[PDB]
């Protein structure tokens, strides 16, 4: 995240870091045994840690869960990233509590201007390279679909939405994907793409959450 702020402590308890050997994306926490990320973070074998807020150094409140099952969307297209949404279901249940918990899933689309909540442990430069221990939070707006398309002539589908600052210096970068856009109470997006991180007139864009509950809930039934 550029140009945020260090979240409190375990104030976002549904934000999951996926680790194989370090941590390479986010995820979200969406029922005790399920975890919803980006299909363009997919690695073989991978580590769930929950209740995260320092990534370096075991604190207390973490669980760590091997995922059993991963899944990407049959329809995930490489080259212009639509559809990009896996799910992972973990090796044994979470235990919930005040430092773990699951965030709703969307009732409806978003507004425009409605404004939201990133977080992850990716990049926080817009020149160069640093990775925080910390946890890093931003508020940013939804913005409208005028904003969003002429950012990206031809590249907007309909499942994607950008969320961010035309003017630059506020976005997610890599190491957030896969992590939770969260507006109202709601998950609206995952971090998903971008043309580089924080660049004017480049806001990230991130799949669009309110078109995937039925996708989501009939896998986690048959699975
Ligand atoms: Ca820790």
């Amino acid at each position: 995240i550029v140009g945020g702020y260090t979240c409190a402590a375990n104030s976002i308890p549904y934000q999951v870091s996926l680790n194989s050997g370090s941590h390479f994306c986010g995820g979200s926490l969406i029922n005790s045994q399920w975890v919803v990320s980006a299909a363009h973070c997919y690695k073989s074998r991978i580590q769930v840690r929950l209740g995260e807020h320092n990534i370096d150094v075991l604190e207390g409140n973490e669980q760590f869960i091997n995922a059993a099952k991963i899944i990407t969307h049959p329809n995930f297209n490489g080259n212009t990233l639509d559809n990009d949404i896996m799910l992972i279901k973990l090796s044994s249940p979470a235990t919930l509590n005040s430092r773990v918990a699951t965030v709703s899933l969307p009732r409806s689309c978003a507004a425009a201007g409605t404004e939201c909540l990133i977080s992850g442990w990716g990049n926080t430069k817009s020149s160069g390279s640093s990775y925080p221990s910390l946890l890093q939070c931003l508020k940013a707006p939804v913005l409208s679909n005028s904003s969003c398309k002429s950012s990206y002539p031809g590249q907007i589908t309909g499942n994607m939405i950008c969320v961010g600052f035309l003017q630059g210096g506020k976005d997610s970068c890599q190491g957030d994907s896969g992590g939770p856009v969260v507006c109202n109470g709601q998950l609206q997006g995952i971090v998903s793409w971008g043309y580089g991180c924080a660049q004017k007139n480049k806001p990230g864009v991130y799949t669009k959450v309110c078109n995937y509950v039925n996708w989501i809930q009939q896998t986690i039934a048959a699975n």
